[PDB]
Formats: C-alpha cells, sequence, structure tokens
C-alpha cells in the first residue's frame, strides 16, 4: 500500500535508442511555495504610471503553479543531442508519460528571529491537467521555469497568471476571469502519487539537414535550354543604336537568365547590425529602426519573425536586428548584458531556399516605358506568398522550445511556430499544482469574514517525464564525408557541458540540428 | 428551354432534396485574448533582444 513510510516512485533518467525510435526519460526534484498568500489578484499596467501605450495590459495572478518541460535540454543530454543530429534527417514526438511522486509538505513557523521547519503529514497538494483546453495557455511563450538541463539541480515551480483584453489599464465587458478551483482536481497526501498519458497528433518531421543545392542552381550545367529570353532591346553598332528585339537561349554561361520553375519564400525585411560596433551608425536605433507589426493601436516587434537567412556568404558579422534567437550565457545579466555574455544563433543554412533577412526580395516594374519615357523599377521589401514559393522553417536548438499551441481561429497560413518547433492544435496539456491552504486557529466567536490567517507551507517532490520520439533515417548516396557536430580536441581549463570548480553547470554554445545534407 | 423541365398544372406539385458538403463551422464568438498578449505576465523569457 501507500503510506508514510513507503516511497511512491523511483528515479528514472535514461535514453533508449531502438531502431527508428528513441525514448527519453527525465526526473527532477522540485520545490513549490505558496503564491500570493493563497489569493487571486487583479494586475494591470497603464500609461498613468508612465508606461507607453505599447506595453499596457490587464490580467490576473493566481495562487497556483505549473509544470513546464518545453525545452529540448529537458529531455536530451548533450551527447544524446549529438547522436540525434549527426545521424538523422528528421524526428517528431509521438507520446508522453508524466508522473508526480514522493511528496513532502513542510510547515515553517516564525518566532522572534529564529525560523524552524517541520513536517506536516496530513497536508495536501492539488493537481489537475487542463485536458479540454479551457484555460488561457501560457506555455509556448519561452518563459523561464522549465525543468533544468542538468539532472542534479533542484528547481522552483513558476507562478501561473494570464492576461485578457484591456483598454489602457482598464478591462472591458469581454474580459474573462477564471477561478482554477472551479475545476476537478486530485488531492494528494505524502503517500499519494499522480500520473497521466498523452498522445501527440500527426505532425510533420522537423527537417534536420541543410540543402546541398540552391534553388537557382537546379539546372544541368552542360546543356542549353530550348526556351528563349529577350536579350537585347537596342542595336550594338558603330553610331546609330536604334531599337531592336533580339533573343537568346539560356545556357551554361547565363544561368541568371534561364527559365525556372520555382521562387524563393517570403520576405519581411529586417535592419542589419554588425558585431563590429565601429561599423554601426552612432545612434540608439534598436526600437526606432525595429521591424514591427501593428495591432489595435499597439506596436509590437516581429521577433524573430518569419524564417530568413541570417546573412549571406562571408557576412557572418551581420545579423538582423530583431530577427534571431539569442540565448544567455550562465550568469548573464537580465538587463543591458554585453555582447560577450550572450549567444547568437544563425539560420545561415536556409540561405539556399530563403531570402536573406537584411536584403530586398527583388525588383519589379514601376511604370510603362515608351519611346518618350525610360523604364523605372522598384524594390520589394516585403513579399507575401506567391504560387511557386518554397521555404524552410527555422531550426530548433537544444536550449530552445519544442511545441506551441496553434491559436483557434478561422484561418491560418503554414502554422509552424515562429520561434521554432512543432505547431499543435491539441498540445500537451498544462499541469497545475497548488498547496492547499491550512488555517491558523480561528476565533471562538463566529465571524463571517473569510479566513485569511494561515500556516506557512511549501512542498517538494519528484517529477518524471517520458517522451517517445520517431526518427527519420538518412538515406544519402553522397560520396564525400559530411559535416558533423563535434567537441574540440584541444586542451582547456574546463570541459564543455560540465560543472566547474564551484559546481555550476553551463552550456557553452547553442547547438542546432542541421549537419547532414540532402538534395533540393 | 434546352434543359429538361417539369410542367405543372393547378393540381401538380414539385419537390427536391439537397445535401450540403462538409464545411467548417462559422465562428460565432469573439476572442477574449489578443494575439500580442498570449504570454504569462508574471515571468521573464529566457530569450534576449
Amino acid at each position: 500500500a501507500d503510506g508514510v513510510g513507503s516511497s511512491s516512485g523511483n528515479w528514472h533518467c535514461d535514453s533508449t535508442w531502438l531502431g527508428d525510435r528513441v525514448i527519453t526519460t527525465s526526473t527532477r526534484t522540485w520545490a513549490l511555495p505558496t503564491y500570493n498568500n493563497h489569493l487571486y489578484k487583479q494586475i494591470s499596467n497603464g500609461t498613468s504610471g508612465g508606461a507607453t501605450n505599447d506595453n499596457t495590459y490587464f490580467g490576473y495572478s493566481t495562487p497556483w503553479g505549473y509544470f513546464d518541460f518545453n525545452r529540448f535540454h529537458c529531455h536530451f543530454s548533450p551527447r544524446d543531442w549529438q547522436r540525434l543530429i549527426n545521424n538523422n534527417w528528421g524526428f517528431r514526438p509521438k507520446r508522453l508519460s508524466f508522473k508526480l511522486f514522493n511528496i513532502q509538505v513542510k510547515e515553517v513557523t516564525q518566532n522572534e528571529g529564529t525560523k524552524t521547519i517541520a513536517n506536516n503529514l496530513t497536508s495536501t497538494i492539488q493537481v489537475f491537467t487542463d485536458s479540454e483546453y479551457q484555460l488561457p495557455y501560457v506555455l509556448g511563450s519561452a518563459h523561464q521555469g522549465c525543468l533544468p538541463p542538468f539532472p542534479a539541480d533542484v528547481f522552483m515551480i513558476p507562478q501561473y497568471g494570464y492576461l485578457t483584453l484591456n483598454n489602457g489599464s482598464q478591462a472591458v465587458g469581454r474580459s474573462s476571469f477564471y477561478c482554477l478551483e472551479y475545476f476537478p482536481s486530485q488531492m494528494l497526501r505524502t503517500g499519494n502519487n499522480f500520473q497521466f498519458t498523452y498522445t501527440f497528433e500527426d505532425v510533420p518531421f522537423h527537417s534536420s539537414y541543410a540543402h546541398s543545392q540552391s534553388l537557382d542552381r537546379l539546372m544541368n550545367p552542360l546543356i542549353d535550354q530550348y526556351l528563349y529570353y529577350l536579350s537585347r532591346t537596342q542595336t550594338t553598332g558603330g553610331t546609330a543604336n536604334t531599337q531592336t528585339l533580339g533573343f537568346s537561349q539560356g545556357g551554361p554561361n547565363t544561368m541568371a537568365n534561364q527559365a525556372k520553375n520555382w521562387l524563393p519564400g517570403p520576405c519581411y525585411r529586417q535592419q542589419r547590425v554588425s558585431t563590429t560596433t565601429g561599423q554601426n551608425n552612432n545612434s540608439n536605433f534598436a526600437w526606432t529602426a525595429g521591424t514591427k507589426y501593428h495591432l489595435n493601436g499597439r506596436n509590437s516587434l516581429a521577433n524573430p519573425g518569419i524564417a530568413m537567412a541570417t546573412h549571406k556568404d562571408d557576412e557572418e558579422r551581420f545579423f538582423p536586428s530583431n530577427g534571431i534567437l539569442i540565448f544567455g550565457k550562465q550568469n548573464a545579466a537580465r538587463d543591458n548584458a554585453d555582447y560577450s555574455d550572450v549567444m547568437l544563433t544563425s539560420e545561415e543554412e536556409i540561405k539556399t531556399t530563403n531570402p536573406v533577412a537584411t536584403e530586398e526580395y527583388g525588383i519589379v516594374a514601376d511604370n510603362l516605358q515608351q519611346q518618350n519615357t525610360a523604364p523605372q523599377i522598384g524594390t520589394v521589401n516585403s513579399q507575401g506568398a506567391l504560387p511557386g514559393m518554397v521555404w524552410q522553417n527555422r531550426d530548433v536548438y537544444l536550449q530552445g522550445p519544442i511545441w506551441a499551441k496553434i491559436p483557434h481561429t478561422d484561418g491560418n497560413f503554414h502554422p509552424s511556430p515562429l520561434m521554432g518547433g512543432f505547431g499543435l492544435k491539441h498540445p500537451p496539456p498544462q499541469i497545475l499544482i497548488k498547496n492547499t491552504p491550512v488555517p491558523a486557529d480561528p476565533p471562538t466567536t463566529f465571524n463571517q469574514s473569510k479566513l485569511n490567517s494561515f500556516i506557512t507551507q511549501y512542498s517538494t517532490g519528484q517529477v518524471s517525464v517520458e517522451i517517445e520520439w520517431e526518427l527519420q533515417k538518412e538515406n544519402s548516396k553522397r560520396w564525400n564525408p559530411e559535416i558533423q557536430y563535434t567537441s574540440n580536441y584541444y586542451k582547456s581549463t574546463s570541459v564543455d557541458f560540465a560543472v566547474n570548480t564551484e559546481g555550476v553547470y553551463s552550456e557553452p554554445r547553442p547547438i542546432g540540428t542541421r549537419y547532414l545534407t540532402r538534395n533540393l
């Protein structure tokens, strides 16, 4: 049975590689504190305080907390991530299991200056999953508070909150309030455990590979085309130079002129920034020159935006202003961190199919030329979908997110999340957890006011998550060797992806998925 | 007049049936959230700008 003196689960951290499948399992130790002193609170921000209109909000913070494993380093060790990206053309999630076990509730009393902590054996926690998607879904915004990448670390559970419609700092009639105690929930004492299972819906494999061809090079280099293009509008001669028409076939020496079947993907142009700072304009342009969208009178940066190549050849010092993912190095500051404290990703691989984020999409015609008027052209800085476009998605990273919830709407176009990962109409459900309030002694004459005098408590336990992943094997006939992700050979003060002398785990660099190649 | 047609005198009647093809439900509702507000208001992101 389950009692005070027996454990309700075991520690599972493992990975198993079987054929076309890999199964990861992770266990961590968590600590859960009481939030808001058991209260729900209205929160808002408005111009009155001095915020700009672009930052206003209205919402609620709750006493509850939630579990989040939406980063890949929750499930994969760095060596496992190497096995995946060097050997496979793609992967996708299939199913998951979740367990919550070995739960301990503790009470802390304050007397004079000294603080003491004891067990409370009869207290509970409450847990439920939102399986019908009835709550605002705050997973998928890339918040802090996921399970830690390193299995020995103990993490704090984050507080749940949400936003609803606002006008300035005020609410409107359509604004919704939610009470989370209004769902069914399971209550657990120190001997109880909790578990559920979930199945992923069909989703396309993430493409982990780069193309070894480019979209404008798909032709046979040895042969002419049978089609023709207009090669000459004027006679080339001694003196006159009158109007003429002349035509040529496309061939090996004019590839720019040949007829083609396909177009590069869409473009929304970003401003370019150099990591060599003396090359940048001297001014503070991050917001005023930023790439933005405009919704209901608010301006919001398109960050990272649609997938575009970070730079062209030999340009690596440049990046789009708001167009890339940027991670932190360990102990990086929250505000105004220096360039040496952060890690910049590069989407450079998709340069074959996708326009570079800092250039125009192309050129079109402005006017109607004639004998009287010379022709004029114009530059295309944003281009939506054209028939014949092909494109790649943004890459995924070991530090980065896995899935997002597709918003429930009448229409969408190519619902792949812009921060990267798998779009899901029915994502893995969110998991809510709370300490049950325990009153301090009531008065001995009746009073109708709600009791707000409590014994301070927190809880701890273990959590397990297990995901099964499907693999897509690499089939290539390429003769020469591939690029692989590898560790450095040379000696160093510390080992990458390990602890230091102080005990702190760190991740030296971001690692994407695209190493193997494939024909376009 | 180049199609087949049914002719009716004062005692006759006419009828037919039809089945709609699968179509998505019209959405009769407004959203209570906005697209730029979907985040958790209490927590920082781990990304940088």
